[PDB]
Parts: C-alpha cells; structure tokens; sequence
C-alpha cells in the first residue's frame, strides 16, 4: 500500500503513457527531489 | 484523444497536502523540474 505523511506537503513527478483515447494509459509515479 | 497523444510519454507534476488519514491527499496541477 501507499500513504503519506498526515498535514505535509509533497511534491510528485509523474512520466505517464497516452492511451489510444488519448488519456494516460499508465505512469510511473515518483516523489519529486 | 486531445489530453495526450496516443501512445507517446509525457511528464505530470502535482503539489498534494496529506489528509489527517495520512491515505489521502489534496493536489493540484503544477509545472514538471
């Protein structure tokens, strides 16, 4: 599972995959640095 | 579609506040570093 540190801020830096309906078909998910 | 193009990678970056539950989050778009 996923969780995040209650009341923080956090950043995410994303790259995903267009799908053929031109959405995000898959994404890596990242913490930014 | 027009979000994306189909079966090409692009970059997503959010900025999040956590819930009190520390399993949820409030975000919004912002630009990718």
């Amino acid at each position: 599972g996923s969780s995040c540190e209650p009341g923080r801020t956090f950043d995410r830096c994303n790259t995903c995959r267009c799908g053929a309906d031109g959405r995000s078909a898959a994404c890596t998910l990242r913490a930014c640095p």
